[PDB]
């Protein structure tokens, strides 16, 4: 009842940065978001990233670290380790710098460590397409395939692909039908696809059949914020799935608040309940009958979706959220009972 778990993936956000390695506070400094249904000539501003304001509604127990510190990835490790969490999805967003692939490299080798693996959740990055996709994913697997850290399910790669609707199924076809004009099926490159779902079955069905995915994700830790975020339709999402031989990785989250970067977002809150919100969305889940799930998030503390650790925090600018009553390692020990269950299911 330790031992980590390959069917439980938790999304990876890589694009931290500190003074100590990048010489700079990326991303704990972040602009925020006008109002898309507000006027003209806002000018929001921006979270400088200094100790006292950061950009999350919480703290992080580490603090304003960087993604390419490798004694931060240690930690990091140790805590999937904690959770029981076998998969690191990463976040790519095809960034096509030396940072980004050192980074990667680390990530790998930190992983490696503890026998926790890497799959790639493929991010919108601009202008991307099938094509560009076909090269990317090549890309990926001639580079890091042979790292031992890098996951593989019944010999197959495995990706995330996010809002996979922005690309239509004729394209996706192309590279996902077998008889696709540039297809992976049966080449060395194949790998399962896992697309987004998004909305109503009417649109989501022919959507991820058409376009060939090998099975389909949920993404949002914000319960309701989608039809496939909803989780009473998890049930009926899991039938659809087995009698079409696809496969259906719920995400289930313990709570969402963005207002730091997104003061207009507050709709999409969700209270964490000390644990009870996390609770339940995993419980669904796992009564659905799946056969793997992943986590929003490890770290997108802009989101507040996290389980990594934050602690109290007042400062001059913000007084965080945390996790009290409950200890700052608390969502990683739930995710472990969590995974426990959800083992006793499979
Ligand atoms: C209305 O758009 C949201 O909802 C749609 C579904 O109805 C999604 O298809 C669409 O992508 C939007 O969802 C993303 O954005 C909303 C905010 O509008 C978030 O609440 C969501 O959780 C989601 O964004 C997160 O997840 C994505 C997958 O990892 C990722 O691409 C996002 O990154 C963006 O936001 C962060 C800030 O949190 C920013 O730093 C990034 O550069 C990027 O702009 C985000 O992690």
């Amino acid at each position: 009842g330790t031992e980590l778990d390959y069917d439980t993936f938790c999304f990876y956000y890589d694009w931290y940065g500190s003074e100590a390695i990048d010489g700079q506070y990326r991303h704990w400094a972040h602009a925020i978001a006008p109002d898309p249904n507000g006027g003209s000539g806002q000018n929001p501003g921006t979270i400088p990233g200094t100790q006292e304001s950061i950009a999350s509604n919480f703290y992080p127990q580490l603090g304003r670290y960087s993604s390419s510190d490798p004694n931060i990835l240690t930690k990091h490790m140790d805590m999937f380790v904690m959770a029981r969490t076998g998969v690191l999805a990463l976040t790519w967003w095809n960034e096509q710098d030396e940072t980004e692939a050192k980074r990667i490299g680390l990530i790998l080798d930190a992983a490696d460590k503890k026998k926790i693996k890497v799959c790639f959740h493929l991010e919108p990055y601009p202008s991307r397409n099938v094509q560009n996709l076909r090269e990317n994913i090549v890309k990926l697997i001639t580079r890091y395939g042979n790292h031992p850290a890098f996951y593989r399910k019944d010999g197959k790669p495995l990706f995330f692909i996010y809002d996979s609707y922005l690309i239509e199924p004729s394209e996706w076809e192309k590279l996902l039908s077998p008889g696709g004009s540039i297809t992976i099926r049966n080449t060395a490159y194949d790998a399962l696809m896992i697309g987004l779902w998004t909305s109503s079955p009417t649109v989501q069905r022919p959507f991820i059949l058409n376009a060939h995915f090998d099975g389909f994700y949920t993404y949002f830790a914000a319960t309701g914020f989608t039809y496939g975020s909803t989780p009473t339709n998890w049930v009926s999402m899991q039938k659809w799935a087995k009698e079409n031989g696809k496969i259906f990785i719920p995400s289930v989250g313990p709570g969402y608040i963005d207002t730091r970067i997104r003061p207009w977002n507050g709709s999409v809150i969700r209270t964490r309940t000390d644990g009870q919100y996390y609770d339940a969305m995993y419980r669904k889940a796992i009564e659905a009958g799946v056969s793997a799930i992943s986590i929003t998030s490890f770290n997108q503390w802009h989101e507040g979706s996290q389980i990594e650790p934050a602690v109290p925090y007042t400062s001059s600018e913000f007084t965080y959220l945390d996790y009290e009553n409950r200890e700052p390692d608390y969502y990683l020990t739930r995710t472990a009972y969590w995974v426990g269950k959800f083992r006793e299911s499979k």
